[PDB]
């Protein structure tokens, strides 16, 4: 029993974390095969970040201007390239710890595990989700840029995020492993708005399904509702509009617990309109939307990786 | 910025996880040097768990009755021994991935990272604390026994927990790596009480110190209080009695934020007496006590490991 915010095992990703220094700016890099991926603003100074021309700033840089460090071992850069907002550093050595990997671009609401790193060394690992405004609520100090988010399929690491920035609201933003930002954010030290943060409705429902599985079921009401009527209440509370695909994904969870998806939507509707009255659900005093439906199925069945 | 429940990198512990099968019972084991550690009730059947005589049940077992598996490789058991509630299986092979390690017995309130495993393969990693009643609130399905909790000091893994049981209250219990249980729990399928669960007061204060560092500071009141007067309110809410050692540990946090420890105790006192009025602190709608003061200092300074 028990249900917790769980992160994937980070061992396979630790072997791919290196330090990247250019000039006097340092951050983390992802070393897969003979290529190192890092945020492109490693070439910028503090003055450059106010308004950088990355093409012009990169022209003044050669292969020997990039200090790629893996423990005590220096890596020889034999080629550099800018793919959107990430830098690709070709090195003369393949990573001996390269796992089976792919580069995927996750959709809003999907979760992934972040391995926070500083100077190419891992400090911790935690789980977070792509908010509908394409931000994430993580823990990132200075030097944490280059840290990657990932999912694991048994033996295949699915890289999907790389940290680039902290918005002035204390929230974070970044790119995929091809350099394309999640959302309307640019790697530049200027004021940027994150947009309205909405709640991942399908994730709250799966979380409520996990509570029922783990004995916590006081919130189960006596009502039901419809998709269009529940969405009328979801809009008033800035919740993501629930669709039939969201209902389809919650099917296995609805079959295991015997609670129809529309019945849980009414229990969620009453929780929005009446609060929670000081009680708790799975030890949380609010509604948790950072658990995808597969996050619940994976935890309640205990799938393994290596 | 940002503050999250973070777990240590699990890579060094993944290399020490093996599968242990005895008869038709299987669980996880910890393979360090030429010794494998596993919960001793791997020798029990479902009928044996109701009231086992582990000494008598172990006598009928020899070295070849233990199937220690590490991936596809079988390990040859050349010796077995019962140290309290754990079994020590001597094998003919040292673990090539043995990290620098120690066996420590943590005190109540201390936190550690749990690496959940099934069939000797890691499934996830999460952070939890030793509750004052010597339980933990984790996520453990059948087969998760043998999973270990640990802390990391740069390059030294400090093993401190191994999962053995789930109490009928849905909460968990286990031993250290020497076989001694945390609390008054015995590895036997009988009704056992966990005792009154109190709140780790010094951990809530450090968590409130982390919120002030991360901009969330609305809870800072205009009052102060004394140690004996705050403990009078702490007793009414089943909070751990705060001592001068607890104040001493919160010193560095009190110096960085400029808030005296006694001032924060009054802000915590008002949060206990008046609730939280629907607001949130660091995204949580209740008081979080699973963050030690060093957990805050470590996250706000970003210490690394390898």
């Amino acid at each position: 029993s028990g249900f917790r915010k769980m992160a994937f095992p980070s061992g396979k990703v630790e072997g791919c974390m290196v330090q990247v220094t250019c000039g006097t700016t340092t951050l983390n890099g992802l070393w897969l095969d003979d290529v190192v991926y890092c945020p492109r603003h490693v070439i910028c100074t503090s003055e450059d970040m106010l308004n950088p021309n990355y093409e012009d700033l990169l022209i003044r840089k050669s292969n020997h201007n990039f200090l790629v460090q893996a423990g005590n071992v220096q890596l020889r850069v034999i080629g550099h390239s800018m793919q959107n907002c990430v830098l690709k550093l070709k090195v003369d050595t393949a990573n001996p710890k390269t796992p089976k990997y792919k580069f995927v671009r996750i959709q809003p609401g999907q979760t992934f595990s972040v391995l926070a790193c500083y100077n190419g060394s891992p400090s911790g690992v935690y789980q977070c989700a792509m908010r509908p405004n394409f931000t994430i609520k993580g823990s990132f100090l200075n030097g944490s840029c280059g840290s990657v988010g990932f999912n694991i399929d048994y033996d295949c690491v699915s890289f999907c995020y790389m940290h680039h920035m902290e918005l002035p609201t204390g929230v974070h933003a970044g790119t995929d492993l091809e350099g394309n930002f999640y959302g309307p954010f640019v790697d530049r030290q200027t004021a940027q708005a994150a947009g309205t943060d909405t709640t991942i409705t399908v994730n709250v429902l799966a979380w409520l399904y996990a509570a029922v599985i783990n004995g916590d079921r006081w919130f189960l009401n006596r009502f039901t509702t419809t998709l269009n009527d529940f969405n009328l209440v979801a809009m008033k509370y800035n919740y993501e509009p629930l669709t039939q695909d969201h209902v389809d994904i919650l099917g296995p969870l609805s079959a295991q617990t015997g609670i129809a998806v529309l019945d849980m939507c009414a229990s969620l509707k009453e929780l929005l309109q009446n609060g929670m009255n000081g009680r708790t659900i799975l030890g949380s005093a609010l509604l948790e939307d950072e658990f995808t439906p597969f996050d619940v199925v994976r935890q309640c069945s205990g799938v393994t990786f290596q």
